[PDB]
């Protein structure tokens, strides 16, 4: 409360809840992170506001549901894939960084943003971290992907199939058959038609070739504030370079309260390690990466000790969302991570994607070794940190996040989340319910995905319909009793079935009455590659090579 301690927010990319040591895993080496759970609280029911990178991060930064800022899509694209697109965290939203920055904190973002860059001009940076509360930024505007490192890139495959291969095949077959018929004297085919097919194939093929050659350079680069330092992004000691920038930040603020947000690229698809982690792993390169990530955390702790700030510094650890279930290469390699006993993962509202690692450590205040089980949200630190810094919560808008200091200081035993909603981009998927006078977790599902190999089909389940199956009355679970979420409830729990789904179903109805009309930050105009938005470090246009790193 107006304490003004140092705040370190550490967010791992896609790290499953069932991967760290302090959570069940027995083979992975996540020491420094366990050396953070034993020193404080371990959230056992930490819920990310979304299964995708962009919206989850959007919710974290704002403490508001992705829909309030219109940072969730209705299409199959739930995250930004082009640095040169105009969609981003709304210029009118307020991040906890801006909040802390106004109270005089030194703010820094090290690593991944994934909330847009510019709007109308390549340099307006309307959505850049420096126009959302951060004084300093070292990292990447978009996100790490297979395509950022030559060896895979099956991120676009589904589209490559529908947009290039298949039509390339229709044209091809059409031309081969037209040639046979014409050659057989069953049809006269004018040169003008063969020309039209060749032309169309050349065009589709050139665009596809263009895409393959430029995607990586135009979308995978390193930045330092408003400038490109490395294009394309190199993996030479990436996790190490983030740490140094993080470490260097803390150090230049040993006497000023500071806010550090370390958003690692790990362990998002396209794993990697330094010379020091390559090989020794559990379930492959992923483990090699996760364990490298942990070495980074530890590196920051020892610095906190070295500088004697560890005692008056709030540290938090989490993952933007669950580990990727359907993430396996072609030559075999099984990536993605694990979410333990839980069902689902990255891209669906099944615990495995909603649930997630949540750790808090503040020596001077939080009782080390503690363990909370009440339902907590990804959006909860926005209000928690605002208080810590004495920054006032915004009153012109609603905040879904709930301060969690009373829960971590034992001043309270129940979290203010008896009604949590689970969206799937713009689509209101599930709905949780921790009844006031009970310890049961009622979870309804207005719909559910449709796991591909009975969702390796499209690489990621959706929220649309052609891959979604609605329910009426709403399907219902009781994660409190059945966490594994491997058995719907209707027989025994039938004495209050229609009863509960009446109190829950109303929530959504009364809830959706606070969802204002806001622009779709994920519309086609805000998601598509805009040439005039492309940052190109060397020359002008598209031939951007950079490495000031
Ligand atoms: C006050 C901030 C205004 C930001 C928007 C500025 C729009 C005009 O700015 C111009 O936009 C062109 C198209 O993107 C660019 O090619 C020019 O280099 C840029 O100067
Ligand atoms: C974007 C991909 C579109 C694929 C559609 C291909 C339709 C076939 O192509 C069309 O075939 C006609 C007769 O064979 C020709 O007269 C047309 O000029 C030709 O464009
Ligand atoms: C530990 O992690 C590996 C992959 O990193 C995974 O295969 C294993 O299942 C995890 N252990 C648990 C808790 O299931
Ligand atoms: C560490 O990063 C530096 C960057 O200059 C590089 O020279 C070195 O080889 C890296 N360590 C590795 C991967 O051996
Ligand atoms: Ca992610």
């Amino acid at each position: 409360a107006a304490s003004r301690p140092n705040i370190i927010l550490v967010m791992a990319d896609d790290l499953g809840i069932g991967d760290p040591g302090c959570y069940g895993n027995k083979t992975i080496r996540t020491p420094n992170i366990d050396r953070l759970a034993s020193g404080g609280v371990k959230l056992t029911q930490h819920l990310a506001a979304s299964p995708l990178a962009t919206p989850s991060r959007a919710a974290f930064m704002t403490g508001r549901y992705p829909v309030r800022s219109g940072m969730a899509s209705w299409s199959r694209t739930g995250v930004f894939l082009f640095t040169a697109s105009s969609g981003g965290l709304p210029t009118d939203e307020i991040t906890f960084a801006k909040l802390l920055k106004d109270q005089g904190y030194s703010t820094a973002l090290i690593g991944k943003w994934h909330l847009g860059m510019s709007c109308h001009s390549k340099t307006d940076f309307c959505h850049h971290p420096l126009h959302h509360g951060f004084n300093y930024f070292y990292g990447i505007s978009l996100t790490n992907l297979r395509d950022c490192k030559p060896g895979e890139g099956s991120v676009f495959t589904t589209g490559f199939k529908r947009l290039v291969f298949l039509p390339l095949q229709i044209v091809g077959v059409t031309l081969l058959t037209l040639a046979a018929l014409n050659c057989l004297g069953l049809l006269h085919v004018p040169l003008g038609v063969f020309f039209s097919l060749l032309f169309l194939a050349a065009l589709i093929l050139t665009l596809f070739l263009g895409f393959l050659h430029y995607f990586r350079p135009l979308n995978c680069f390193m930045m330092r504030n408003y400038e490109i330092i490395q294009q394309p992004m190199s993996y030479d000691n990436l996790t190490q370079r983030l740490t140094v920038e993080a470490a260097q930040f803390i150090q230049r603020n040993t006497e000023t309260p500071f806010l550090l947000v370390l958003s690692y690229l790990h362990v998002h698809t396209a794993l990697f390690s330094s010379k020091d982690f390559a090989g020794k792993s559990q379930h492959g390169v992923y483990g090699d990466a996760v364990e490298e990530m942990d070495w980074s955390v530890g590196q920051i702790l020892n610095l906190l000790d070295e500088l004697r700030l560890a005692n008056d510094t709030l540290i938090y650890f989490t993952s933007d969302q669950g580990a990727h279930v359907e993430e396996v290469s072609s030559k075999g390699e099984i990536h993605g991570g694990s979410n333990g006993i839980y069902k689902g993962g990255k891209a669906n509202n099944w615990e495995g994607g909603i649930r997630v690692p949540g750790i808090l450590r503040w020596p001077r205040v939080i009782q080390a070794g503690q363990k909370i089980d009440e339902p907590t949200s990804n959006m909860d630190i926005f209000p928690t940190v605002a208080k810590l810094a004495g920054a006032p919560l915004p009153e012109d808008r609603i905040i879904d996040g709930r301060d969690l200091m009373p829960l971590l200081e034992g001043k309270s035993q129940r979290s203010d989340h008896e009604f949590l909603f689970h969206y799937c981009n713009a689509y209101l998927n599930a709905v949780r319910w921790h009844p006031q006078n009970s310890t049961s977790i009622w979870k309804a599902f207005f719909f559910t995905p449709n796991f591909n190999p009975v969702c390796f089909a499209t690489h990621v389940c959706f929220c649309f319909g052609s891959y979604v199956t609605h329910h009426d009355p709403p399907l219902l679970f009781d994660i409190s009793k059945d966490p594994r979420e491997r058995n719907p409830l209707t027989p025994a729990s039938e004495p209050r079935f229609y009863e509960i789904l009446k109190v829950m179903q109303e929530a959504a109805d009364r809830h959706t009455q606070t969802l204002p009309e806001v622009p779709d930050q994920f519309s086609w105009n805000n998601f598509l590659w805009k040439p005039w938005l492309q940052l190109c470090c060397p020359s002008t246009g598209l031939s951007c090579q950079c490495d000031r790193e």
